[PDB]
């Protein structure tokens, strides 16, 4: 009962913004048939209710809690529309409580939802070059193979549902945490007299940078802040972790910090990349 | 033009983890080597030992420093017994020390009244990176003074980062520290809300080697906080005074560094619970925490 | 329409813990009638009847006031086959005194809405000996004529209404006074904490800063207790922490960067993961722990 | 040997700014002859004569009186041929009140030691109006019969003289109370800050704060003046950051994590950034202007 383009050709999506589209667009080389849901709007169908009764698998790739909730739930939710014994696969980036209530209210329709949140981009959608982190039975997963191997490059099984979500939101803390040691680091150099270019140029050649922040660095040397992951959804993903850690009364200071300053990156320009936080940090430097 | 055959003879002042590495492979290069430590003892048995700072820099051409703080560089650079009593006007000290902008300015117009040019040259990488002489020299100094050390700093290292005039090389060496610093505690972290939310340790630790958001230094501590090893190459002990020292320059420039102060008061507790070992055992302690 | 003990004696409470026993106390001495549902059917007032469920709770009062632990509470008792809020009268008021999200706020108060119930958000300054003294301040969101109705409610469980503004308004004002007082609390940790580690004798510490005028009377309260090692709790870490996950959320929502809070916050969930249950203020322990190893 | 007016008249200062100058009109009044030195030569006291260095200074006082702003101050006037304990005498007591490191008091006590004079540290607790009332708190460290020498300077300038213990504890208690200061101010302005951007009216908010009980007499002072956008200076932002910077240096030193104090030094940083020279609670402002835009 693999999700192969044979046994299940119609794959609905719920949300197809910038990271659902471009899966969706390996999911069709694949060999699957593409429809998709949207609020505002491929076929689109009207509803999530349609979206899922034309649908043998339903991916979901929404912003966040209210978004899944809105279109789960209720007579026109993409739950009311799908059938015992098929399977939902959720990559939003949403809290655990949210993960925890769509799975137990799939148990209640005979579906079985997979939380596979995803680490990558835009970029690494675009090359299929996405790592999935997914949550649920070994058996589940395996269902649902071919649709990991067709938007990605690795599956890691984090264990049983509510794993994907929760290892996501640690990979979020170290990306937003990263940015904002990296910004707060340059602004520190430029404030004490460092050549803009020396400084930017010095710190590719480093080992202590990761390749993903490296290459927002060398964007940001130029003033390039187009949206890969904006500003809004990062600071929302660190949002979710913090309110997550203060659940499980871990201290974690460096990720709050962190998150404050994508606070104020998110207030300054809610849709450029993340990364303009160095724009930020260098402006208020330079006065 | 400080080559093994224009100028054969380096002295060290300090001699330990990161310096003696070095001293072997200027020993290779073609230098003789020659130290002073407090303690008379260093880990390489094979190197002739002097007294004072002033005796090692009486019979060096180019001295190197490698000592741990602003307080033990003052101690051995200055006062009759110092090095800059014992250098000749016109030759190179070479500082490698992480120290801060304040110690620098101090040592370079101590130099300047001697006759000696002093490099501010801390580098970035650590024991493994001195093993394999992959260290990136950061050097603060006029470019001439940074071409006459270039076989120096060739032989120790896989890069030279001329940083700008004299500090120029302490302030780069802040703002890596502060990165490194920052994302040791930014991995401990976010490993612990893991565990703590009930992810597998096992898992956990090898699902993290697979993302593209750390570090390859960071990738290669927690692979070895997995197994538990936090054998000093970098003790808690010398990088929280490291952020201690970028933190106060931060608030001498008035630059805001939340995230950067965060760390240090993480890297405080990891100094008060274990001074000696890496600094990487932060991430042990975040896993006491949640257990 | 203004619900006093002659037009309005039945008050129905949903959640009956350390601070709203104790509000219950003064309403009875008022002369209102008092009832309550807790999930456990037990409280610290023996003499007070207990309903089985929210519905029933509210079926049988005038009024209803909740005082809850956090949004999933709340919500387990306001919604659902067996809650509060479809039990009560079109044209009746509910008075919503727990530390709730500005998010689940507005969804009680539409939710109220659909039912004819007006929800005032009525959170309160002050913990278990205000409540003792009926010395609390409420914090209140509505319209002014809302507000008055409860007026002889207010006053006999406080000593101060603060009309907030518009329904939301009393639980954003109480969120910013719990961030003021939980950094206030690991401010005072944090400075005690520098200060024996730099060698300062103890009792001459605690003494000391009792006399300087940058301390509030409130954590000057804390700071003498402390002394003495008693953190008998008033405000337990578990709620004053899950108050600061409450506060940093709707910080983020509104894109607010509030480092000092975000700090307090984390220093409040080790003393959650420590002791629970005893005083937030048991902070100052865990920090003098830390420095004598 | 007390340092009454009668035993020791001549009181000369190193430093003469908004501190000391209240500090000297107060022991003017007390029968004391007020001298100072400052590296410009000007001071807003008229009646003081001014020496031209610290060395002519010391020379024609019988107790020398240091307030200076931070660490590089006092060693420049301090040390050396022209410095202040080159011109003291064997037997005499300097007493200094500058905000600065344990670091630096240990140079100074030590130097002190070897001039025969010994070095008092006694910072002070409270601003330009507790020194204009003399109401300041001294806090110094020190021998006890050297503190009961100087207990009449203390009593003119001050309500409270807490002796804190031995040479260094002075330094280290205003390092404690400093950081309550700051945190508690950076706490107050990102709090108003969420109340601010959840929509709370600006007004309502400044008036309930006024009322609670976990604010400061001190942080609810400057928070009506912030009402009114008054920063006029009584402590600048760039001392305030300066004594955060010192204080966390020192925390650093003895190892002790301190994220609170250490969240509000970064947000004092911008504060002194955006206006080095107003008062240092013009924070309040900076957030405002933040949720503005
Ligand atoms: N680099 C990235 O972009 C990363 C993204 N993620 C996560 O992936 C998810 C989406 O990312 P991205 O695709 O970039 O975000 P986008 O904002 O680009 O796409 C958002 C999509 O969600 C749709 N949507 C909004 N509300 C609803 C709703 N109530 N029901 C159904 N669909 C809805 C929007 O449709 P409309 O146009 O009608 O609003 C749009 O199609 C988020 O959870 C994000 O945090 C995680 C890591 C990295
Ligand atoms: N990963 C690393 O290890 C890194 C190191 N650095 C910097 O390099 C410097 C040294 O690091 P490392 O070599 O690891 O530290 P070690 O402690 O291993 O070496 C310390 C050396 O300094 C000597 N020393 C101590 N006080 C004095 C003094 N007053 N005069 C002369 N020598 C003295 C010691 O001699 P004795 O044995 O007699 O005390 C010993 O030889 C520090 O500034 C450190 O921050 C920078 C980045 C990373
Ligand atoms: N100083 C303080 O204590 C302050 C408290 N507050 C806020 O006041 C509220 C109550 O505080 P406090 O009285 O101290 O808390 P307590 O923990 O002392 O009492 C909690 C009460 O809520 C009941 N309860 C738990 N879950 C539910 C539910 N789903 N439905 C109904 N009742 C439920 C408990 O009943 P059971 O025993 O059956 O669980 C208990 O009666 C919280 O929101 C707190 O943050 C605000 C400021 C200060
Ligand atoms: N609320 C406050 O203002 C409080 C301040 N403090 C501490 O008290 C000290 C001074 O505070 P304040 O008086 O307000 O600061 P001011 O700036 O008002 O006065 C500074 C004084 O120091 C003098 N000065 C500067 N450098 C030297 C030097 N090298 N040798 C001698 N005198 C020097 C200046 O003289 P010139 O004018 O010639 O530069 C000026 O007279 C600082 O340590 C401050 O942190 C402590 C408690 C309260």
């Amino acid at each position: 009962q693999i999700l192969s383009p044979e046994n299940a050709p119609r794959i609905g999506f719920i949300g197809f913004g910038a990271m659902a589209s471009r899966m969706g667009d390996h999911l069709k080389t694949a060999g699957y048939t593409i429809s998709a849901y949207t609020p505002s709007g491929v076929p689109m169908l009207p509803t999530p209710l349609a979206l899922a009764k034309q649908a043998d698998t339903v991916v979901v790739c929404v912003p966040d809690d209210e978004a899944l909730a809105a279109s789960m739930y209720g007579e026109n939710g993409a739950l009311a529309g799908m059938t015992k014994g098929s399977l939902l696969i959720n990559t939003s980036s949403v809290s655990p409580e949210a993960t925890a209530t769509l799975y137990e209210a799939g148990q209640k329709h005979g579906v079985v939802v997979l939380d596979a949140p995803v680490s990558g981009s835009t970029p690494e959608a675009d090359s299929a070059s996405l790592v999935i982190l997914v949550g649920g039975d070994k058996d589940d997963v395996a269902r649902a193979a071919p649709i990991f191997d067709a938007i990605g490059k690795l599956t890691i099984h984090a264990g049983p549902t509510g794993s994907g979500a929760r290892l996501k939101l640690v990979i979020n803390g170290i990306m937003g945490a990263g940015l904002t040691t990296l910004a707060e680091s340059v602004a520190y150099g430029l404030s004490a007299g460092l050549d803009r270019s020396m400084l930017f140029d010095a710190l590719d050649q480093v080992a202590v940078i990761s390749p993903h922040h490296k290459r927002k660095l060398k964007a940001a040397k130029d003033g390039n802040f187009a949206p890969q992951f904006p500003a809004r959804l990062m600071q929302k993903d660190m949002r979710l972790l913090l309110d997550a850690a203060a659940r499980e009364a871990v201290p974690v200071p460096t990720l709050a910090a962190a998150t404050q300053q994508l606070s104020l990156t998110r207030r300054l320009s809610p849709n450029e990349d993340y990364s303009s936080l160095i724009r930020v940090m260098e402006k208020i430097v330079a006065n």
